[PDB]
């Protein structure tokens, strides 16, 4: 019941943004580069470790251990969902898009069932190893913020962020393409006068998915569905 | 932390194989091993075997997800798409390039090194306890009067150890390169039990194919050593394959 990895067993490698490592195969290491952790740096570490060690799911990033500040997880080869959708030459077929949506819904459903709120769900936090949800959370990111988020964070907030991810999948683009100033999005979305353009969705997009999307993007936090129903709907049409 | 899944949360589906293994629905696809059973004496006997699976967080080890007490005792893991290394090698006949074979061997070395690092002895490593998820990722499971082909001589005749696992791995290496089971020439369990046990029978290395790294064949022999002590450990088993 100790996920403390004795330091010196890990061979850290190239920088990523976090290092690629070697422990009992390929691993991904997060090194907190400080002389001595502040009291704030300490609780941040415990909390991420505490919530990571309660996850055992195929669609959640595999936490492998910690070191005392370091967090060891599985190495994921490939790029994030952000790269593939926005900064990539190659697009995806619908069957794959719906598949990416389903796995993410499974992971999000798993977390919510464990009383865990990601509080930072976005296409950049979704690694396409097989969907892998990482970069945790408790138990630039403005585009994925619910109107009440601009305590605001809840299961409903994750539901909204999930809705934007759906929008990315079904359109390929980021929301609010006609805006280059962050302060107005904050104002317009925050007030309740701005919403993603669901007319941008592909012709291939099932009306079912387009409906579900609008539900997750509801202006009022309480009209948004729950992942048990979100997964049910996605699983059905698939 | 309790990893117990409350009664009713899992929807058991089709029987896969014989406890008994089923495919289920729990936050997605899962696998349920229904134990052939509860008695309060066996109740705590069940948790011991779970509190060991509880310390496996590795990509090459089958992902343990939770356990059940009601209705009956069950082990819950991830669901693996595709068949076993056994089926690929001796049934599907799927042609693997030498490139992939080494990687499968490499991943299995990673998984086994990790287990031994956790001081866990598998006691039964064979090509049908190794599942090729997505036909790419190796998943070692089923470690929590049958298959003797992977049994070391000291096991046939503290007989279970890290070196006995190493032997089973050598047989696996044999399967990967030879594309077939050892002692296929001889169809007699009692003969193999007798001859391997006394040390007069060993795998035929004339059947491994030409495209085989001579470090790997040399590595096979090290694991297939009839003498327990003459076998290399998994850190070194993995280091050499990795370098190779
Ligand atoms: C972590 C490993 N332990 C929890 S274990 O020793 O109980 N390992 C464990 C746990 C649950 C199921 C199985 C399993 N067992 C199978 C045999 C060959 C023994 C009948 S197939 C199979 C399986 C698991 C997942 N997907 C598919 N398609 N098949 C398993 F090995």
């Amino acid at each position: 019941d100790d996920w403390e990895i004795p330091d010196g067993q890990i061979t850290v490698g190239q920088r990523i943004g976090v290092y690629k490592g070697k422990w009992h195969g390929d691993v991904a290491v997060k090194m907190l580069n400080v002389t001595a952790p502040t009291p704030q740096q300490l609780q941040a570490f415990k909390n991420e470790v505490g919530v990571l060690r309660k996850t055992r799911h195929v669609n959640i990033l595999l936490f492998m251990g910690y070191s005392t500040l370091a967090i060891v997880t599985q190495w994921c080869e490939g790029s994030s969902l952000y790269h593939h959708l926005h900064a990539s030459e190659t697009k995806f077929e619908m069957k794959k898009l719906i598949d990416i949506a389903r796995q993410t819904a499974r992971g999000m459903d798993y977390l919510h069932a464990k009383s865990i709120i990601h509080r930072d769900l976005k296409s950049n936090n979704i690694f396409l190893h097989t969907v892998k949800i990482g970069d945790f959370a408790t138990e630039g990111s403005i585009l994925w913020m619910a109107p009440e988020v601009i305590n605001p964070y809840s299961f409903q907030s994750d539901v909204y962020a999930f809705g934007i991810v759906l929008y990315e999948l079904m359109t390929g683009q980021l929301p609010y393409s006609n805006i280059n100033n962050r302060d107005q999005i904050i104002e317009m979305v925050g007030r309740g006068s701005l919403s993603p353009d669901l007319s941008k969705v592909r012709s291939n997009c099932p009306k079912r998915m387009k409906r579900l999307m609008a539900e997750c993007l509801k202006k009022k936090r309480d009209e948004r569905p729950s992942f048990p129903r979100i997964l049910a709907e996605i699983e059905e049409l698939a």
